[PDB]
Parts: C-alpha cells; sequence; structure tokens
C-alpha cells in the first residue's frame, strides 16, 4: 500500500506527505511497519518534471528537518530539485516506540531482539522500496547525507548502487575495514576534546572559578548530588556531559557561557532556573533510540562492550573532575560518547537499562560495507571534510577516502560540524560545483 | 555602587556587562537590589564616541535578547549606536525571585507586599539612575520599546522626559485615561481571537476532526483529564490555552500544525511525545512573574481583578469546548490572558495561588501616565502599529495616538506582533527614516 | 470588423494597435462606435505564447498610459504577461466628443440621451467583446484596475465573471448596497480634506500670509475676480479648487508651494506667469466627460441633486473664504468634487451647462453590482487599500470588503493615491505574491 | 545687502534660499536688481564644512531646476558637494520682466536699451558678487555648465578665473575667434536637421501620409490657416517648427509620433485636442526673453542680422513645404532657430515686435572671450561632447577645443543633447573620474 495527502503551503514552499507499509525484516512476510516522507517544491512548480533529491538526517534517532519558512539549504535545493525529507524507521512519524500504552515487550530479551532491525542496511533497502514507487519512471536519484547520513550513503554505494546518479556527503565519512572500529574512534576523540576545552577557557578566562566552585558544591552535597524536578540527580559526572552539544555546535560556546552566569540564587544554593535549564539541555526524553544504538553503528562482527567507558580510564588523570579540583586544574567537559552510569542518572533512560546491556553483549552483527566494490565504484561522489572536527577524526577520514575509486574531497577549517544548518547556502553550491564540472580537477 | 566587566567577543560583536545597586523603593534608603545591563558595539569600535541607544525588551516579566551572532536589528543598530540591553528588575540577572533556598517570604501577604515594587514607573526611575552614570556627560539618549517596552516609554514621556532625544515604539501603545482599562481590552480581544481561529482552520481543513476527537478522549477520561510527566494535568481548558503563542507569533500556525500530527501512540493512548511537548510549550516555570503581574499593568485605581474570567462568560456560547463538540462545531483556542483555574492546573504556578488573589484584591495602584503633559510634548516619537494584531486592539491605539502632540505612525497589515525579531532590519530603517527627516510629513 | 497594425518599437518594448467596431448600445442593432487598444510585449517575444493581462485606466473619461520608455509597472508586467492597454469608450482614441466641426448635438436633451451610454457596465461588455477575438483560444485573462478601474472590476465580478482568472485592484474598492451612496462619500470626504490642509500649513508655515493677502486682492477686485488669458475668471471660489491635484498627488505639496512663490509681478499686480499656470492646472479642456459623469458613478438607482454642493453647506462655517480672512484663520483648499458654479467660471465647461443639469435631474439609472453573487465568489482577488486616502474613505472600504467571499487585502499608510504610477514596481510584486501563493494566509 | 531664509525639506534633501541686491550695470552705482539662489544639502549635513558647487542652466532666460525628490544628478552631487542653484538675472525669481500693469517701457527703444544688460558677461559678475559673500573664507569653487552654461563657463575662464577650482561642461563649448559666428552655426545646422528628419521617417514610415494631408488642409484653408484658442494662428510655417524640441529631445521622436495620431475629429475637421496641445507645446509665453536674445549670444562687435532667415534661402528648395507636397517628397521639420515672421504668428510674442528689430540692428556688442588667456590656461577642464548633436556642430567644437591649454574631453554617440537630465548619474561620475585622476591620460 501507498497513500498520499493533499498539498499545503508554508511561506515560499509547497509540501505534501506520503505513507508506505513495509516489512519489519526482509526475507519474511511479517510483521509490517509504516514509513513516512514529505515532498517539497517551489511555489509554481507542483506538476513540472524535475530531478528528485533524497535527504538523510544527521543522527541515529532524530526526525527530519520540519521546515517553517524557506531558508538555508532547502531554499537553494528547491529551485533545482525536489527535496524529499524522510523520517527513518523507529523515529518521527515512521513508527516510533510505544508509551502510555506501556511497552508491549514483556521482557528485555524481546526488546533487544526487536531493536536490531533498525541498523543502516535496512534504511537502504527501505529507501529502494520508496524510489521505485515514488520516482515516475523508476529513474536514478541523488542523495545528500549529513553526519550519520554519510554512514548510510556508503552502505548505499556498497549494496545496490544502481539507483544513484550522484552522492553528496557533509562531515559523514565512516572508518572501515575492521570487525569493530569503536576503540580507534574514541581513542582519538579524547585527544581532540582536550583541545576544545582549552579554546573555551582561553576565550572565557573567568569561568574556571565558576566550574571549580560548582563541582565542590556538588561533591559536598548530601547524596553526592542534587535532585532535579523530573526526579533525576545532578552529579559531577553528569556536569561533565553538559558540553556534549556545547563544545561541538556552531553556537555552543556562547550558549554555554550564558548558562554558567545563572548558577547561584540571589542572596547560597543552586538556582531553580539552572536546574530547569540542565534538565532541558539534551534530548534523551524525546529520542531514546540515540542512547541505545550509539555503540552499534561501528560493529560488523565481533563486538566490544561499553568501549568509551573502557577508554576514559586511559585518560583518567585529566578527565576525573574530583582530582582536577584538588590539583587546582580546570575541569574538562566531554561529548558524543555514552557510559553505563548514564542509564541510572537520567530519568528518561531508567527502563532501558537491561536491553542496553543485551545489545552491548551481542555478537554476530551483519556487515555494512564491502571494500571490494568501493575500490571499483563508478558513481560521482563529493564530500565536505571539516579539519578541526570533534565528532569524527580527520586522520581516519583521509585514509578511508583512499579506498573509494572516484571521490572528490575538500578540507576546510572554516566550519563546525553543524555547518550545513548554519551557512548551508554556500555548502550546496560548492559541492554541486565539483560534481557538475564547473570547478574541474586541479 | 557601580562595577564593570572585561570585554568579550561573539562573531562580529564586542560585549561588556555593568552591574548597579539600587533602592527597592525610591521613597526609602533601604532595602537595595542589584540591576544588570550589557553594552554592545561593532568590531574594534570600542573607544569611539557615539550616541547611546536603550532597548526595553517588553515581555511583562522576560529576560533580555542574549545574542549569539550579529543578525537582525542588532546588526543594524551597531552601525550607528552604542546599544545597551537592560534586564528589568525582578527578572533575568537583575535580582530574580528567590527559590531553591526556600522562600524567604513568611506568607502570601509578605510576598504580595514585595511584588508591588515591580511596576513600569520604577523601571523608568531605574533607567534614569543608569543614564546619569553610564552616558559620558549625562546627555540625552534614544529608546526602543517592543510590546510592554512601549508601555514603559509612555510613562517615560510622562515623567522625566528631559533624558530623551527621540523615541521608537513597535506594537506597544497602551490605552489610557481610565481607572482600569482591562475590561475594554479583553472585550476587544475575544472579537479578534475568533477571526484568528477561522484563518487557522481555513488553511488546515483536516484539523477540525483531530481536535474534536482529542477533546472527546480527554472529556471521557477519569477525572476529565490525564496526568503530565511533571505532575500537572491536561484538560480541555488546558488544551484551549495551547494557542496563546501559536496564533499570535510569526511561525505559530506551521508550528502548531506539526504538533497536532503527533497526538496518537502508534498501534489507543495519547503519545509520550505529545505530553512532553505540551509540558514544554510555555514558560511559566522560567518566568512566574509574567503570570502574576499580567492584569496589574492596566490598573491606576480600583482594579476589579479577574477581568478576563468575567468577560469569557459573555462569549461562552462559542468558547465552551463541550458545547462545541456536542453541536459539531470547530473548537476555538484562546489568546494572551489568564484565568483563576490556571494556578491549579499548571504545576509551576501551585505555590503562587494565595498571592495572586491579594494582587487581584488590591485597589489603590499608583498612576502611570500624565495626559496634561503628553498633550504638549516636544520629544520626536515614531510608532509601528500592526493592523490585524491579536495582543493589542488597533481601535484603542488609533484613538490614543490623538493625545500625543508630535507623534508619527505607520499602520501596516504586513507583519504579525513578533515583527521586530523577524525582518527587524527594515523596521529600524523605516522608523529612523521618519525621525531623521528623510521621509518628511505627507 | 477587426483591424490590426504593424509592430513598432520604443526603448526596450514592442507595440501594436488593434481597432474594433462595437454597438453604441446593446439589445439594439445600431449605431456603431470604434474602440481602440494597444498590445505591448518585451523585445524578443512577439510570437511567444504567454498569459494576457488587461489594464483599466483610473479616471472616468481619462486616456491610456501612452508609454515612451520601459519604466515603472509596465517594465515589470512584461516579464510575465502580454499587456493590453484599453482606451475606454468616449475618450482617448475610442470615439471622443466632437467639437471642431460644430457642437453637433441639436439640443441639450439629445446630448444627455447620448452621454448615458458611457457608464462602467458597457465598458465591461466592450472588454468581453475584445477577449473572445484577441485571446488565442478564448481563455480567461487577468485584470488590473487603478482607482475607477476597481469600480469597473467589481461590475466584472458581478456580471460575466467566467472570463477572469484573477483580479488586482489598487485604491479602487467602491462603497455598495444603497440606491445612491454619494452623500455618504462626500460627508466623509470633508473630514479628510480638513486634515490634508492642516498637514500642508504645518509643513510650510509662511504660506498662511500669502493665501490671505491673495484672497483679499481677489475679493476687492472689480466683479470679485480677475480675467484669465483664455477669457475665464479667477475668484476665491476658483482658488479653493487648486487642492484637487495639489493635496492628492505624490509630489502635490512641493508642486503647490513652488507655484505660490510667484503670485506678484516685481516692483501691485497679479503675475502673468501665475495666471498662465493657474489656467493650465486643471484638465477640463482635454477631458470634459470627467466633469459631466463625476456624481453619476455612485447612482445605482434614485438620483443626486448635486450632493457635493448640498454637503458643503454643513461645513461652510470653515470652508467660506470670507469668514476665514475676517476671523484671521488659514483658508482651506478643496478637492475631488464638482459644484454648479464651476460651469460658469471655467471657459471649457461653458457649453455643457444645460446637459449637466439634465444628468443631475435624471433618475432610474441601471444597477452596477450583484451582491448575492459577490457573497459566493470563487475568483481570487487582491487589493491594495491606502489608509489616509482623500479619494475614497477607508471606513467604507473596510466594511465593503466583508461582502466579497475570498478577498485578500493589505492596508498601508506609506503611499498616496498615485502609488501605482509612482514607485509602483513593488506594488505589482506584492499583489502577485498574495495571488500566486508565495505569501500564504496568516 | 544680503538675506537668508529658513531651512525646509523635500524627500532625502534639505533646502534654503538666499537673496542679494546687485547693480544693473557694474560701471554705475544704480539702478539695482534682485538675484536669487537656493543652497541644497543631503540630510543631516546642514552645518558640515564641504566644497561648494555652482550649476549654470541650459538656455538664455530659462529658470533653475526646482527639485521635488532626490533623483538624477542632484542625488549624486549632494554625496560630495554643497550645491548652489542660481536663477540668472532677468528670469525665474531673479527679477523677471513684467505684465499685468502692461509694460513700463513706454517705447521699444527703452526696452531695447534695457535688455542689453542681460548678456553672459554680467552673469559672471553676478556669480563673483555671490561667491565672496556665500563661501565661508572666499575660497575657489567648481562650476557645472549645461548647454548655454558652457558659453558662460568660457567667459568665466576668460575673465576673473581665480575663483575656479575645476570646470565641468556638458554639450556647451561655443565656437570662437570671429566677430559674428552665427552664419557658420546656422550653415552647419541645416546639414544635421536634414539627417534627423531622415531617421524619424525611417522609424515611423506611415507618418509621411499624415503630415502631407495636414499641410494640404492648412494650405487650402481660408487665410494663413486655422485660428488657435489663444488668438494665434496655425500655418504650414508654424507646423515646420513643431519638431524644434521633437527632434532634439532624448524622448522627442516618440512624443511627436503620439501627437500625430490625434489630428482629426471623428465622423473631416482639425481636432480640438491637437490645437490645444500645439498651443501648449513650447514655452514662449513663460520665457519670452529666450526669443529676444537667441541670435545675440554669437555676436562681438558685428551685427545679429537675422542670420537664420538669411541662411534658409540657401536650402529653400528642400525646406519649402509647398514645393515638398507638390513634388510628393516628405516635408521636413526644423529647430533651434528663430525667424522674423514668428513674432506675427505667436500670440505671446506680439508686443516685442519693435524691440526685436532694434536688437537685430545693433552693432558694438561688448566682447565675451579672451583667446590670448585661454591659450595659457592652468585651471582643469573636462567636457562631454556629443557626436550626432543638432544644437552645436561637432566640427566647430573640435577645432575650438584646440585653443584651450589643458582640456580633456570625451566624444560619444550614446546621448541626445538632453543627456545630463536622464543619464546624469553616470555622466557626473565619468567627468569627475577624469578631473580627479582615476582615469589618467591615454
Amino acid at each position: 500500500e501507498h497513500v498520499t495527502g493533499k498539498w499545503f503551503s508554508v511561506p515560499e514552499l509547497r509540501l505534501r506527505d506520503h505513507r508506505f507499509i513495509v516489512p519489519l525484516d526482509y526475507s519474511k512476510s511479517s510483521p509490517k511497519i509504516t514509513v513516512f516522507a514529505r515532498e517539497i517544491v517551489a511555489v509554481g512548480k507542483e506538476e513540472q518534471a524535475m530531478p528528485y533529491l533524497l535527504y538523510l538526517q544527521g543522527g541515529p534517532g532524530f526526525e527530519g528537518p520540519r521546515p517553517s519558512e524557506a531558508s538555508g539549504w532547502i531554499q537553494r535545493a528547491c529551485e533545482e530539485f525536489r527535496v524529499v525529507l524522510l523520517d527513518q524507521r523507529g523515529t518521527g512519524l515512521s513508527t516510533p516506540l510505544i508509551c502510555s500504552s506501556m511497552l508491549q515487550f514483556k521482557s528485555a530479551k524481546e526488546l533487544a531482539d526487536y531493536l536490531v532491525h533498525f541498523r543502516a542496511d535496512n534504511i537502504v533497502k527501505d529507501a529502494e522500496f520508496i524510489r521505485v514507487r515514488l520516482v515516475p519512471k523508476a529513474d536514478p536519484w541523488t542523495i545528500l547525507g549529513q553526519s550519520f547520513g554519510g554512514f548510510c550513503a556508503l552502505t548505499y554505494l556498497s549494496f545496490a548502487p544502481e539507483g544513484l546518479k550522484q552522492v553528496l556527503i557533509t562531515g559523514g565519512i565512516p572508518p572501515i575495514g575492521k570487525a569493530c572500529t569503536a576503540d580507534d574512534v574514541y581513542e582519538a576523540g579524547f585527544e581532540q576534546v582536550a583541545r576544545q576545552n582549552e579554546k573555551y577557557y582561553k576565550r572565557f578566562p573567568q569561568d574556571i572559578e565558576i566550574v571549580r566552585e560548582l563541582v565542590n558544591y556538588l561533591a559536598e552535597s548530601e547524596g553526592g548530588g542534587v535532585p532535579l524536578p523530573s526526579g533525576g540527580i545532578l552529579t559531577p559526572k553528569g556536569l561533565q556531559t553538559l558540553g556534549l552539544s556545547g563544545l561541538g555546535s556552531s553556537t555552543g560556546f556562547e550558549r554555554l557561557h550564558y548558562m554558567l552566569e545563572r548558577v547561584w540564587d540571589p542572596i547560597k544554593c543552586i538556582s531553580q532556573f539552572f536546574l530547569n535549564a540542565f534538565e532541558s539541555w539534551h534530548s534523551f526524553d524525546a529520542n531514546p533510540l540515540y542512547a541505545l544504538l550509539h555503540e552499534a553503528i561501528y560493529c560488523e562482527g565481533a563486538s566490544s562492550g561499553w568501549s568509551a567507558h573502557r577508554l576514559r580510564d586511559k585518560y583518567e588523570y585529566k578527565f576525573d573532575a574530583m582530582k582536577a579540583v584538588k590539583e587546582s586544574q580546570p575541569v574538562l567537559f566531554t561529548g558524543e560518547m555514552i557510559f553505563p552510569w548514564m542509564f541510572d542518572e537520567i530519568h528518561a533512560l531508567k527502563p532501558f537499562k537491561a536491553a542496553a546491556d543485551l545489545l552491548a553483549k551481542k555478537e554476530d552483527w551483519p556487515p555494512l560495507y564491502d571494500v571490494p566494490r568501493l575500490q571499483n565504484n563508478k558513481v560521482p561522489v563529493a564530500a565536505a571534510v571539516y579539519y578541526e572536527d570533534m565528532y569524527v577524526n580527520f586522520k581516519l577520514v583521509t585514509e578511508t577516502a583512499s579506498h573509494i575509486s572516484g571521490i572528490r574531497l575538500w578540507v576546510t577549517n572554516e566550519f563546525m560540524h553543524s555547518g550545513l544548518r548554519d551557512a548551508g547556502r554556500q555548502i550546496i553550491d560548492h559541492l554541486l560545483g565539483m560534481i557538475n564540472g564547473k570547478k574541474p580537477l586541479f
């Protein structure tokens, strides 16, 4: 089945939605799942024939862009192609996990045996099932991937590349060629996170006192922490994860500084504004799948359990906040990594504790890539690679770009990882300028 | 007492903060309060002598702009002025209301006798206490007021106008000349909110079914509502206040439509996402003063409080949700106003119940405006007045503009009330063009 | 018959003229009259298929635009449409009134029985008779109406609407729903003309002396006036009608001020330059039909016995020039209305005196509008409505816009009534932006 | 004696007027005349010290620019200079001639002995009398001369050059070095006027019929032809001067073509509109001095002996309209010259008939130019010269440019004689770019 809505309007855009019914798992008839996508076009061009473009979203569990005005990259794309945002399975309108009608999975083994169907290879088989119905003569199409969308795109070049005309990637090339790469990624991640912390305190020198006094207050508190309004607890380990977006975002440094002005109530206790802000800072309540799947995207065989938790002990002498305050050193924030204790501190994660360990123990994951095809690719590929990036290490990207046959790649220090959202207008022009041949090979 | 910080930077801007200590009540020496402001200038222009500009942010209890990039009206103003952003007393960093250290006020009577010092007349006396210290030779300056900032500006033209060079107002002219205007303002508001609901359903025709079906589910549920994650309750009265920002803001219609797609948990229950989003929708947890003082800004004598709660009985035949579903009519959302039951439903308002009654019973408020001075004013004034506004009635504004000697104004239907935050670049150019004399009087 | 000229050129435009032979009155065979129109297109696009657009000129009995360079609205319209410019029956090249052979009509009654065919409904029947011959497959077309063109456009929505794709109106919505609205229009008009005179003297304070001295000299002169070069007479009544164009035009105040500098010959007598300029100020020499029909366009039934003359007696306490100079008050100018004495003072009007009385005495005119159809219209309509307009009262327009089913409109203060001719480039873009759906309904 | 007005405003400009009392003849103490000028500046620069600029107007006896908005060259000039606009002695507000109380000159001998004080040399002595009072330290200033302003500028380089910083000229270099150049100028003029007529009929081929029919109707009519409304007469000689502005203007061809569509009243008689338009076509009513002085501007010692009337006899075989229609050739229009019969046909010129002869008969006119100084000039000069110009012969200009020591000039075929009023934005940038040294000598 395939069903289609009426057109509706937003300033300078026309939008429509489609819904599909698709297998939960291929090679068997049932269960079914439903998947959602929205087609977007410029005001006059509803029935006009044009090339179709697919957008793949920047994380393991986030909804698509949901635009409210013509702006940024969407405004540029829609003059030339047909933006088709698509909610990936397990998020948004595309069949998320149930709640209030409390979970149908009676035991953690049932949930663990269900969640394994949400890996990137099924998202490619799903995108194929769309294209062949949605594109009018079943022609090829072009794909744009941000972050985890680039991880999907390389599985798409690996399996069934016949549907692709050309591929655009921003900040999203994965490391490849091992059973589990997670140790190599996090080993480098802890070295780059130190740099980001130094640039922060170099820009705002007065904050070193604020964070040290706050860590002492948390450490001396009766429970080793203080209770949030939503029944979680703030602790110095929790405070060190506050930088997860704050050091990597295009706007993170300024937003983080304004929050640290607000810690103490007026005349001494922690302010209710600060507790409310901290409780609201990150999305594990709305997008719980992001905490569950984060280790698994690096696995193609033999697994590793809680790999970032193993690695931080290698750097404990600088990342332990309760050493840092005794040694009079500045405390360090952390980002894009998950730890076992985090399922106990954060109220939204409480019920997932058992299923998260069953996934962490799972061996025999199915493969995602095959280098023997990527080594003789014929599809045009263009990639933006940020140099000082916290989320994926440059040295791993630049060696992996050796295996793709025909990739064109550009390196820049000008942008943070968010750089398609902010200033995205010039990124699309620069990437299309390479594929379209207006900037030929040097 | 007066203290000043080091300069720091944001993309294309320079910022610094000043802090002052000021009397609670200007009739007395003590108690004393602290007040905060941030000076902003263009890159490298730190030492250069230039005219000052003051911005009054104009939510009835809200914090200042807190910028993170040069964009919108600030990017324009810094080409010509040294901008000052002020956190008003009792909010933001200017001595907010005490909690976490549990409330110093012994009873509702003590708290009520404290809150009465936070009116607009004290905010003017406070703004002049800054000017004489901050400006190099105590010279005049220019003021810009959005919304309640315009209410402040007319008290500033009424009392101590000698500090003003010229005045700019957006959407912010109050009605004047009566002991309490609140009844007339809400009487006009219910005529206009009906129109806004008609334009919404005309644009999104399928929503009529969704809201009717949701209201039945709430009305049939045990106790006539469902519990929020934070221990509040959702009821059809609570659902009618969902439109408060959603009908009046620039992006409100689109935002609201994307929220109503996600009500039902996939295969019957309300989704955890919808309850979490509804709990997050409005700011009464961060800004409790905005619920407390909202009626008092219309009073200069006998108050007759809970005026909006009297007035909706005149319109109950169309605003009753149960009559609407039984008569098969589309149910209506409601605008910016507050009702007694809201202090019971909303968890953040629970402790303020008794204090809100004492403020509704108080009946000897000090005056705000001085018409026998306004009728012979000599300061230049320019105002933007929106025609299809929801938050202030055009008919009351256009007659009140008769009482100011020198005023110029432009009526427009092109913008919603939020129209300084979106497209603010052309608003500042158009208003300055009148006062600066490049567009002489027709 | 239908005849068509050769193409010819103007800087950046291609032009051609068509001529048609049409009945003087429908439902009878004869006599015939000639109607004239000019098709205009951009440089390369003589034979390219494109949508047609019709322009309706804004003064009753005024001639078409006659362009001489690509500029203003015509330059923009030709980016999308094949523009048609129409000379209305009884003016321009479309059969104007004969004078040079002889005043042919035998008696004033014969002339009166001829003139009554020149109302708006016949102009719509001419436009229909053109479309079906000129448009290549007899498709619908779009119409643009400045001023009186809007009065025609509402008759076109009332009768034979099937030819219209979409409708654009500037400053041209008529009042409707009564037998004769003329008294209500002129009753409102004097309340606006008073404020225009206040804004004039507020801008040029020294002029009050000039007009008072000039009125005294005219009043003391033999016969209460002075003779013009063309044998008319200048009198203080004649002086008050300078304001017609002078207060309404986009450059009116400046033009008027530069004329009053040159009243006296240098050293006492009135200047030959001033008399020659005053004689040249009005258009009644070229457009006599504009003086004849001016009250008749408001009569849907009944009759008007010189309604503007009846109304000024209500305001004569301020509009009497002799009262003004005796009481030392500023004398007031007047505009956009005609009085019985004007046919005696103005040389070009002398022969029409008798026919103008018969048209004032006539009753039972044919009706112009069909409200029970306008109440269920389906054609898209967009209107520009000027807030401070001397020609048409905003308070009548804003209620009349209730009766049209689907109308969208923008109120603005920023343009005078001439705003489609002067700075008109943006008006066409703003009105098309509403109809074309780039700015969806708030 | 010197007096100054209040500032007043026009869109994007500030204006003020000054008035001076000046000798009629500088060799005498009396009588005295009034001279008027208006200073113009951009918004807010009223008190700022800046270089002054003087503008000298296009034709003998024409009034100054009288701006109504910032547009054209004035908008650009005010970016750098404080502009001064001068009404020349004997025209505009600078003491014009007088009617109403008839004419003070009881005899043509008195008027003839009075008018000789209005030549170009006295205009330079007026400009020096102003500068020394108006410029704050009696510094030098820059002059911009259009057409006859260029004739003034070469006398200003010939006598008292010490006040000039730099000189700009458009289309205005006079021929020099003989006692009366008028015969040489009019001998060349007919060789250009013939080519302008060829280009007109080549562009509008159908007009040849219209002018031939209209000439026959005039010629067969009783007496000279048809009476005008103002008591003049239209005759075939009168028709040949209709093209005077019509061939020379930047828009003239199109305006002339539209007027020739209107010649007949509908069903054969000459139309009332055409007679009124023709009577209004040229300015001898408003600027009578332009007809009286026109030949005298070429004379030094020798007579202005009706040279244009002597010269057309050399070309009469093609310029006689009656020969042209009998031989079936297209009739030719004429321009920029005056004939003795014109004082009989044109009602505005009737009283000057005797005085015009006494000027034409004069000898011993004082000299205007000083070639032994111009050949060793040191002031910078830049000139725009038009190749296909009807007013001044390019061949006479380019030999005269040999006698100026340092002149830079540019020759183009891009502009008609009126170019400064239309392309003025780029003309002023190009000429300043030569003087300022941004385009150095090739």
